[PDB]
């Protein structure tokens, strides 16, 4: 009933969301590769091919893009293909209800704003969002709902592919958990490094934020939530992340659409 | 008087060693780039340019490499331009006094064997060596000198560069310590990510190794020492690492040179 | 009813033309990407997906291509899938009623000749056609219908992308009009640069053409018309160009098809 | 007696400046390819090889980099190789006497700040600096010395190379002035575009700044100075550029160094 487009640097998530507010659920979600040079007509063609007969029952469209060229094409596609269907676009510089206590609010990403909005809507307290995308984005949200910033670490698959690409000896290894941390072969050592090390990266970032920033200590109530496609892989090994929400960006886009109408 | 060569994927470290056994110290160290396609001519030229008047005062030449082509070029330049000076060459698959209790001892990197030898010689107990190179290599050495294994995490600079390149909104940033873990701008966010996240990554790998492996527990006596160019930057943040030894690879090259003659 | 194909180096424009001569009006225009490696099957599939039920009502097909392989694929897909439909294929070196007064008429691109023919058909005087594609192509047409030449500057979007990619501080930016020519941040400065600078580029090329060429001065009667996707973006800024005609290349294909039967 | 390093995204300028204040002149200048991966020791070796015997007579060193990695290496090289010699480094966003009335001063390039300081020192009035770098940077300086911002347009050679690289028919041609604006073949049209269109780009940007920004109009006294390697190529074809100072960045580096003692 609602079409949500979420364009990341690596993959795009298309979602059909039905219901309103508390009853709002992601009834369907597809994940496709993104091309930076795709045009409005190609994008509308593949979106219609995905959503099938639902295209005539759409009641709204909400989109964000971290790639600016794809954001341009999304502007043209939303203005052209679904005129009667109301549309909202997440453009940097426009408030979405979450204050940005950061030096340069105009260059904060769209995904981070949406994730912070969704997390503070769900938990209504201090939160640490760990988005497992092309980068691992750690977002810190105060108890009052501000965005204090965070950290942008390299992602797991991106860093592993870069490490394998630098060395001709190393090959592209699938991201999976090994037997133990101390591997016994190059594949096992690389997998142990990427998986246990990036779990330790997330844990160290979260623990450092809790130690160094007031209001986020262990004596405080902090909702530490993961999201992103690779989050379930590192989720068992994390000791600091409590909750997991695969549709946090989609629910944030839904909240943006509901507040803009 | 001892020319120690350390060839990695991205940077090569050349050192001069004066003395022998305990009296062997590093008097001069230089860090240059590496080219997989460079030949013995340019390599001999830059070695001469770095060492100055010491080209005619060398006593021995110890080398290790990870790129096979660079190792072959080192072979040809040592056999051509330094016929009188004896050389020791370290390739993966040759014993250096540390037994390689691993499934595939042939494929273990030469830097790992050399660092394990140097750390076991220095401490004579269970050792944990973190080497911050192109890839963060974690190695564990038994209390009797057996090389068990470890992990191969992505490097700090390589991962940060990959994150900068893959993302349009992310730019290349200088690797440095920011004011806090919570960045207030994109530069500070990416710096906090690369620095504190990788400090947490190394802490996680070391802690999981100590918890999940027999003989490496807290109650045991384990020497945990970091090396590498980025090691002084991440060292104030590492909680599980005590010592720093900038010349551990060079000292291991010296030890191999003294053992192989 | 007439299937018009305009193949460029970056985007291919496919149009449906309804009517003939003065009554020929474009009702549907679709912009898709182009692939140098594409074959007839995928091209036929996307063409059919674009045109829907209109695939069975085609009267004629007109094709222009600046890529040779794409033109060959169009030949094979028209021969295979539309046997009964007459087809006109435009390649450089064949007259279309416009004498190519050029030192090497073979090297002149097909899109330039088609736009020149369309503009001389519409205006019937001296013309300056500005075509914003992969490269900003300015062409000049005499008062008697000869094609003299022009200039080929780089395109707005291609050059802005190259500027973003070649610089570490510069990031990829959505091509848009800013508040002022003087920017206050990197994104605003790059948008001001790209948009206003390429407006100045086109203005300078047109002015230099008019002043340095006989018959094109201000005292004469010359029509200056813009075409291209980015042309509506630079149109408020250009002071030399008077007219905009979005369908000029498709109308030129219609004219060529009507002439060559 | 003063060594100045100016690292840009494509070329580095090394300069020896003798004398102080008004009596300070650039006695020698070298231009080398920049390497984002170069190390401190290689950079010091090439600086010594360029400057010959002057390394033992230097009184000061001053450096800037637009590449963060090369900036890190420059930090290490200045700390290591010339310890007695005082040094100043341009970390972007730090006051040099020119206030940055920009949204985020820490992102303004080092080259822009240095060029603005040199231009205001030499001319002492409202200025427009057109740096012909890897990108054409237009910097506006108030009559009170403030840096109000400007524009970052794609560079001439980068845009021409992108346009040639997109198309197989278009090749990499020399950047020279053609016989006329209206070319007679593909090479002549491409060169006409590259030269005259970017001359028009610079002229249109400068004219729009003068028309649309208060204090910079024709009735105001404005110094319009070019700098950079490709500035003399378009200098004959420009109407708005008055002066040409080829040593603007080196003189600005000297001015910053003298202000820091």
């Amino acid at each position: 009933m609602l079409l949500a487009i979420d364009v990341r640097n690596t993959h795009t998530v298309v979602g059909l969301l039905s219901g309103m507010k508390e009853h709002a659920k992601v009834v369907q979600q597809w994940r496709i590769r993104t091309e930076s040079e795709v045009t409005a007509d190609e994008l509308a063609l593949t979106i219609d091919g995905l959503i099938g007969e639902d295209s005539e029952r759409l009641t709204g469209t909400a989109a964000l893009s971290t790639v600016p060229s794809v954001l341009h094409e999304v502007r043209i596609m939303l203005d052209q293909y679904w005129p009667s269907v109301p549309h909202v676009l997440i453009e940097p510089g426009v408030r979405t209800g979450i204050p940005l206590l950061v030096d340069n609010p105009k260059e904060v990403g769209a995904d981070r704003i949406v994730n912070c909005l969704a997390a503070y809507d769900r938990f209504r307290k201090a939160a640490i969002v760990v988005d497992f995308g092309s980068s691992i984005c750690v977002d810190v949200v105060s108890a009052k709902g501000e965005f204090l910033g965070g950290a942008i670490a390299p992602g797991v698959q991106v860093s592993s592919d870069a490490a394998a690409a630098r060395s001709a000896a190393l090959r592209r290894v699938e991201l999976a958990r090994p037997r133990s941390v101390v591997g016994k072969n190059t594949v096992e050592c690389m997998q142990a490094g990427a998986v246990f090390g990036f779990a330790g990266l997330v844990d160290g970032l979260v623990g450092r934020i809790r130690e160094d920033v007031s209001g986020f200590s262990v004596d405080h109530d902090v909702a530490i939530v993961a999201t992103g496609h690779t989050a379930p892989l590192l989720l068992p090994e994390l000791h600091t992340v409590d909750h997991y929400d695969q549709h946090l960006t989609l629910q944030g886009l839904r909240l943006v659409f509901e507040r803009n109408l």
